[PDB]
């Protein structure tokens, strides 16, 4: 699958276009529950029904936790629910680690309602999403993990959109490192190279790259 | 962990008990946001804390699926959402099959709006879900998959309470088998064989498995879960 930084990003791009986890859409864009428009759209949860492409990923996943984090720098591995889960517990085999997962909302009150399996007080705890796009919803199972007693300094998605300058900073600013396997430039590239794509659906997906907010108020949102 | 259904119901509830997947209060039972009272709880949860232990659990279900179904029944497994869907990632990878996973309320429209990953129309789906209690939640579940298109004939979890009368039936009256490691029943054989238990506790959660809703009833709690 490869062991450096660029080749995994490859891998993990072709594998997104290959199997449709990404679809693009210039002449009828993606809306959103939450009213966003977009000429791109990616579902990581496709990733967990395809064996050989599931595998392939959770190496590369490993391969970048250990080169960029180390070998012994992390005592568990943690799922946001609901789509970080099955990853987590794929990393946490991997890894020969104890595996948790973290409710989106506490069940009852107290300083575990969100915690799910057993968390030692000190493990060191590496947080497991599918995705971020700004990272702002990885505030609450960050909070909760500390809260319960974790020392969490590192979160790991498959995919990071990479074009909201939040997705590193919200993360940096509470003291965790974000690490990937891929970005939408890593699609984007790789799109281009294949000759799959008309250039106008291309032109279309890199302009919405370079100013999303913008793109999407222009076409809907 | 062994191939025959005994030793592997054994080695289940060993496994729950050392980890404390398990409690057991007589005195001061178990009360839950319905009223209902209980000498034993269970959270199956908390093992996939412990690597060797979920490995065992896993290796066991593996065997279980293959004894009782079969080898080449199942095209894809899919996790009830949530505590379902750990076991079901492992149980996928071991079986080398796709996985999905199935929520409990549907998302937008479509054939498969309670489904989340790539469902081929046709497949034969295995069920998984960590427990069951009474298997009325399991309906949903497997309507959903039916929904988009699955077979749907089994369902498998780690842990079937096999006290309350319909756990089965209900399943098996929407033409879906139920296979499990372990019950209640297996729990306590191996709790008074360990010698680690009071007497009086283990009595009072026998008379319980025995009469759940009349031991609720006269121990503080509701006559329904
Ligand atoms: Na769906």
């Amino acid at each position: 699958t490869g062991y450096d930084r660029q080749s995994i990003s490859d891998t993990t791009a072709k594998i997104l276009l290959e199997v449709q986890a990404v679809h693009f859409n210039a002449e009828k864009p993606f809306i959103f529950t939450s009213g966003w428009a977009s000429p791109v759209y990616i579902d990581c949860r496709k990733l967990i029904s395809y064996p050989r492409v599931r595998r392939a990923l959770m190496e590369m996943a490993e391969t970048t936790i250990t080169r960029d984090i180390g070998f012994e720098q992390i005592d568990a591995v943690a799922g946001g629910e609901t789509a970080g889960i099955p990853f987590a517990a794929w990393i946490a085999d991997r890894m020969m680690v104890p595996m948790q997962y973290v409710r989106k909302k506490p069940k009852g009150f107290g300083r575990n309602a969100q915690i799910e399996g057993h968390l030692e007080e000190g493990s060191r705890v590496l947080l497991v999403e599918d995705l971020t796009t700004d990272s702002r919803s990885k505030i609450n199972f960050v909070n909760a993990l500390r809260t319960a007693g974790a020392t969490v300094n590192h979160c790991f998605v498959l995919f990071h959109y990479n074009i909201f300058k939040e997705s590193v900073s919200v993360l940096k600013d509470i003291d965790v490192d974000l690490h990937a396997l891929a970005t939408w430039w890593d699609v984007l590239r790789v799109a281009k190279a294949s000759g799959y794509f008309e250039t106008k659906t291309l032109d279309e997906v890199e302009k919405f790259l370079h100013a999303p907010a913008e793109w999407s108020a222009a076409h809907g949102g």
